[PDB]
């Protein structure tokens, strides 16, 4: 497993990890070290390694759970607010952006169904099945996907501009995402 | 103009009024009295005439406005609550009954548009155009009706069971109104 510690953990650019779990046909340290040296430098900048070390420490113990919880909760708040606004504008027969997630979520304990924007935040934060891609759902659009195969990461939030039909063909009207991207770039969001 | 005072005013059954506004080719009292006697009885029950008199008195002055206001407000509260429940069930991808009125209403003063269930009650109670059948609206279904020709009486509340498409053809599923009528009769509502 390779982690870019600078991407979604807290580390400086170029910091990375190689993680190995030894199994069949494992590579011992003496053999692996040759490749490691082949793609490294003889004068590493120790600030990068220090950032790797502090990132690992930051995920250690209770703090990793707490930090991932905070990010997931922020993303869920954004998704639910956007879904609510989308429903409001739809009720006023207007267009808006919608988050790319499940429309309806089911509570596996009580069997109760909720609209995504009405689901309790604890349920969305706790239950994995609220994010699994089910073959019977139309939101993800991956036809013939097996159940319990893939899952949506809550913190990578995709929003959909109107214009694409559920069947795969364009609607009569829509807003292309290139123009929205130009707007966001103008306001600094990339 | 003929009013059945027992229907939507406060009078005993068989109480009625004939109202005349004399214009071209008017019928004077001596001539009209012959027809009046021809369809009357020589021994009227004075309780019926007394109920007619009290109904007329009840509509006199401020009280007629106040009583019509109360009935109209009750009907509007019912319509808005039913529309709200319909939207809620639709958001949960379920069926429900919907009131037969405008989906969207426009405030003629400020130009602001509202969904019917979100419109201020004062606006619906005050503005006639919130009830006029406009040719561009799909709710009433009277194709090629001229504008400012007809209007919906708020206190005659029609509810629609699902099953009829906006084009005029049935949907794939629905709930026929005969069964709902049997249910209501079972609970005493006729």
């Amino acid at each position: 497993a390779t982690h870019s510690t600078h991407k979604l953990l807290n580390a400086l650019s170029q910091a990375s990890f190689i993680h190995v779990r030894n199994g069949r046909n494992a590579i011992d340290f003496n053999r692996f070290n040759q490749a490691y040296l082949m793609h490294s430098t003889t004068s590493p900048l120790y600030a990068i390694c220090a950032s790797n070390d502090i990132a690992a420490d930051m995920m250690d113990g209770n703090s990793g759970r707490s930090l991932t919880d905070e990010v997931i909760r922020e993303s869920i708040d954004f998704r639910q607010s956007l879904a609510y606004l989308y429903k409001e504008f739809l009720n006023d027969d207007e267009w808006f952006f919608k988050p790319w997630n499940q429309e309806m979520v089911k509570d596996p304990a009580t069997g109760k169904r909720y609209a995504f924007e009405d689901a309790p935040v604890e349920l969305l934060m706790r239950e994995q099945s609220c994010w699994v891609m089910h073959p019977e759902d139309k939101w993800h659009g991956f036809n013939d996907i097996p159940d319990n195969w893939a899952m949506l990461d809550p913190i990578k939030v995709s929003i959909l501009a109107p214009g694409m039909g559920d069947d795969g063909k364009l609607l009569d009207t829509g807003v292309p995402a290139a123009l929205v991207t130009a707007w966001l770039n103008h306001y600094g969001i990339v």
